[PDB]
């Protein structure tokens, strides 16, 4: 649908997810792409045009995809889907031709309070929950740097 809410500057798609961790903080729960069933990620989605703040967006997405309940206990800022829709050198270093993002992430920390194994996605897609190791190489095999750099600002032990 188009319930769906942009940036009024850039355009970018607003999207809000959840690093979800362990009391313990020695684990993160990820969930399996719909598209491509083998890309590990973190839940998220879009912002609706009903929806008062984004912890709403995230929480709603975190039980959607994951069947994940818990306590929001951080905001981790934005990241950005800064992926292209074609390169500019600079004399020592290389970047790909200015383009506005694909998305804007808020991401929230929350601790896992409940896993429940019926979600409404339960059928479409896995959740596991991985050490911060496995979870960062997981976030380099999707190629999703900005995933990673918002789990990077949570408080998962990277022991
Ligand atoms: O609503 P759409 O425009 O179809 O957005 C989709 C959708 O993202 P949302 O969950 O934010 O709606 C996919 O996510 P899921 O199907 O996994 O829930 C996501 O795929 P990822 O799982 O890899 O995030 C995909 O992104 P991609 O470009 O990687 O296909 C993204 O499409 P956009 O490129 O338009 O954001």
């Amino acid at each position: 649908r188009e319930n769906q809410v942009y940036s009024p500057v850039t355009g970018a798609r607003l999207v809000a997810g959840c690093i979800c961790l362990t009391p313990d903080k020695k684990q993160v729960l990820m969930i399996t792409s719909s598209a491509h069933k083998k890309r590990w990620i973190v839940p998220k989605g879009g912002v609706e045009k009903d929806e008062p703040n984004y912890e709403t967006t995230a929480q709603r997405e975190t039980w959607e995809e994951a069947g994940c309940i818990g306590k929001i206990v951080a905001n981790l800022g934005t990241v950005e889907d800064m992926r292209p829709p074609q390169f500019e050198n600079s004399r020592k270093d290389s970047e790909v031709a200015k383009h506005p993002p694909r998305t804007e992430f808020h991401f929230y920390e929350l601790e896992i309070e409940n896993l429940l194994d019926k979600f409404p996605e339960c059928h479409k897609r896995h959740r596991k929950l991985y050490s911060y190791t496995e979870a960062k190489q997981n976030l380099i095999d999707a190629k999703r740097p900005e995933l990673l750099e918002a789990l990077n600002r949570s408080a998962i032990i990277k022991d």
